């Protein structure tokens, strides 16, 4: 069976903040069910004539696509709406047609903005540097499917935490929901991990007890303790098929994309490269969402 | 369902291009269709109708909510779309259109070249705005909007208002009605310069002699205007022509009406109206899918 | 519909990128694929054989009417589309692998000829060459042979003619090499200003197969009357500042008319792969033996041959 989370049907998603333990704990195994379903040639007919509108005031192809094809592999169907009309005069027009917006833009309270008028759900695929919540799902979803667990991990976060709206979402949805071990807040002194993202994590932080041991590049001890290397751009740092050998047997890289050098491609063939199945987990966390909420 | 939804059968095959080729019996026989579809859409029920078929959208224009409209209306009775962006001539951009397609919505600046398209074109076209022309489906939607909101379409006051000279919306809507309807006052709401024009006014003076409808012009949004109209129907202007409608004025309208507009919408079209029960320009988008389900089915059953 | 629609099975699972991988039967077996399709679409029926299957674009050209012809096909066999455009400086191949993640084909068209050898390097996903640079058009080579067989009946004992921008047209790069290995061309005229003439290294690689068909190969830089009265078939292309593309006398000479036209034979057609400028007038459209807006709807029939084999 796919039966959908029952506890998501007909909600926004808007924030990590949102989503219990039990809630994760679901959508990854749908997703899980849906792959076994797909890989084995099944087709899905759960959402025919149901409309999703995507809404990208900033472009990216990869996110864009990831949800349509999600949306298409439950035989559900798209409708492109390219964007001065007010931003509410926009919600209006797509809640006319579609069952479900998915919002990408670069203003932070845009995504307030739009939900205080829509009437159908709207999936938030991003908003200036806040947050990006199916993205932290799927980077969990490849936690749990690559490693066997996200119970007791140690995690890195590389590149600028300030601007990446991918390492808020997910380190509040792991800290909030999971036992992790320690966190490496790695990155430039400047461009670190704001105060306002560490700040309502601190209950969970201690009685759960989890070092957020912060460092201003690549160190030894981050390669050699975490099961889980999570780096993002800027635009010793770099992850490189030298630096690699320090890294246990048992682990993964992971890189929402795009990447520049802090990525080397002389990675790419390493088992532990898991940047490229990211993409497909995110393809079929994105299906567990799309059914789910439109049940 | 070919039993509870039964096409136009006037429609089957032909291309739809101006307000000029409805008959009164075709408009509400389209309207019936639409509704009837808005109970079965609603109930969460999926249409199978079109499966296999495909639209083709032709836009040499800007213009999201008409396209996604119109892919909405075409995906929701189970039919594909299939995205052309716009040297190379008109002609043979249709004539490639047509080797793959079951239907073409076209969108042009140019006024003639509806013309151009039908003079080569092997599947049907519909006309999703011609320059300073036309653009029939909305008229058809907008005539949906006033039924359901008014109950009636004989016997109202309408208001047209903004740009008359460049409006393919309001062009539509006056032929539309005054032709198929007892239309008893219109107001041409417009400064001199964007007024409505003479050959659009001509092939109706016959019409409006004989059922009786008053044509009145005003420069600005007189008090009478406010208080006579049925349906206040406004456009944007694309300095201080005096034509806004706010919360304020509509102190003066009567209780039954309704404001519309096709949109986007600018300074003429406060937000303050929107939250009024007779703000009925939001819920026209919804008609609108429906009308063009209504129209799509028929002409391509 | 699977003894309805056989796919050909020598196809599956392969990436289309030249006309040189297709053999004489492989040929036949797509027409007769298409054909049968033909059949089916016409009949008002409705195919779900790809259903639940993805197809994206990587196009960093811009030919919104070849990735529609693709749509098309794609969607007429119960397929799906998601867009995917390319604007940065990602690379290449992280751009494939993106795109690898949820399709089930790709449809590549690149302006450098060597693009598609790097795609192949890295795709899990077959690749349908819809064009690179100065190389191959494939899809665009078997449907001009399905245009070729449907109108004249065969395509064995045809003289044709090439005519237009031959160094850089990669249709008749594709057409030339298909038609050479796997028919008995009695003869092709290659039609072009000496500039613009059909590469040496399409033709060397050729010269057995000429030789041993014994085809005749007559170049000539403009529509002699030769030309029109022995052409079973007119394939002309469009021009892409260098001195032949600027000449009126290079335009002239390879322009087909209505005039021109009273030259060609009774059982002819003129073909074109579109889009087209003054060199194929059109005072010729209402000619019977003007099969170039055919050739789309032909077009559209050998995609989903193509397709249908490629991912069943």
């Amino acid at each position: 069976e796919l039966p959908p989370v029952a506890s998501l049907k007909g909600k926004s998603i808007t924030s990590a903040e949102q989503f219990s333990r039990a809630d994760i704990y679901a959508l990854i195994h749908l997703a899980s069910a849906m792959q076994r379903k797909i890989d084995a040639g099944e087709v899905l007919n759960l959402l025919q004539g149901r409309i999703m509108t995507p809404l990208f005031f900033e472009d990216s192809s990869r996110t864009f696509s990831s949800f349509c094809a999600a949306m298409i592999r439950l035989g559900g169907s798209v409708v492109n709406f390219k964007v001065g009309e007010t931003l509410a005069d926009t919600i209006r027009t797509l809640d006319s047609y579609s069952d479900v917006l998915v919002m990408r833009h670069p203003r932070q309270d845009a995504i307030e903005e739009a939900l205080s008028v829509a009437q159908h759900p709207i999936l938030n695929a991003g908003n200036g540097a806040g947050e990006h919540p199916t993205q932290a799902l799927l980077d969990t979803l490849t936690i749990h499917s690559e490693l066997g667990s996200v119970d007791g991990i140690t995690i890195a976060l590389i590149g600028d935490l300030k601007m990446g709206r991918t390492v808020h979402s997910l380190l509040k949805l792991l800290v909030r929901n999971f036992s992790i071990k320690c966190v490496f807040l790695v990155a430039p002194d400047a461009l670190q991990m704001p105060q306002d993202v560490l700040e309502p994590l601190q209950h969970e932080i201690a009685t759960k007890g989890v070092i957020i041991h912060r460092t201003h590049a690549l160190t030894d001890e981050v390669m050699q303790k975490s099961d889980v290397l999570y780096t993002t751009r800027l635009q010793d740092i770099t992850i490189d098929a030298a630096r690699m050998r320090l890294a246990k047997e048992k682990m993964i890289v992971m890189h929402p994309l795009p990447r520049n050098d802090e990525l080397s491609t002389t990675v790419d063939a390493d088992p532990r490269a898991a940047y490229f199945r990211q993409m497909r987990y995110g393809m079929f966390m994105r299906m567990a969402i799309l059914w789910s909420v439109l049940a």
